[PDB]
């Protein structure tokens, strides 16, 4: 589990929305599995702007922040899960590391901010959702 919170937007894996998530959406991507809803109150994570290929993530299943190298969003097939059948997922970076369902949301950030959240894994991989092409998380 885990969001990233900007302005007044609720960043979350489209998997793991709510019930308030749904009613106050902006926009979604069943193909990125993410999900934004509007807030009340102002978020204080900043979003990151750049191309970096190495930063640091959260693992709820070791209780650990680990440094890795990651791959530049692509369009990666990723095998059937609870939450979605066998398919394409766009705007995916992938890393070695550790990860398991329950770690979805998990923070990935490089020195300019926040990356992206986990969303993908399994087999000694880790998955990330890239947010730093949502540009209007900055803004209105
Ligand atoms: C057979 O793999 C099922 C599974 O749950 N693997 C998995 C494992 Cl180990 C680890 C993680 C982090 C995710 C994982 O899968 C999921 C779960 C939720 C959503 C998505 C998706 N976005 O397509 C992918
Ligand atoms: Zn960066």
């Amino acid at each position: 589990s885990g969001a990233i919170y900007v302005g007044n937007y609720r960043v979350v894996n489209r998997h793991l929305a709510t019930h308030n998530d749904w009613a106050n959406l902006v926009w979604e991507d069943s193909s990125r599995d993410l999900l934004v809803s509007s807030t009340t109150a102002q978020g204080c994570d900043t979003i990151a702007r750049c191309d970096c290929q190495t930063g640091v993530y959260y693992c709820s299943s070791r209780r650990k922040h680990y440094p890795v190298s990651f791959s530049k969003p692509s369009l990666i097939f990723v095998e059937a899960s609870e939450y979605y059948p066998a398919r394409y997922q766009s705007h995916l970076m992938l890393a070695v590391g550790h990860s398991e369902p329950g770690d979805c949301g998990g923070i990935l950030r490089c020195q300019h901010g926040v990356v992206g959240i986990v969303s993908t894994g399994g087999n000694g991989l880790v998955g990330f959702a890239d947010v730093r092409d949502l540009l209007w998380l900055d803004e209105e």
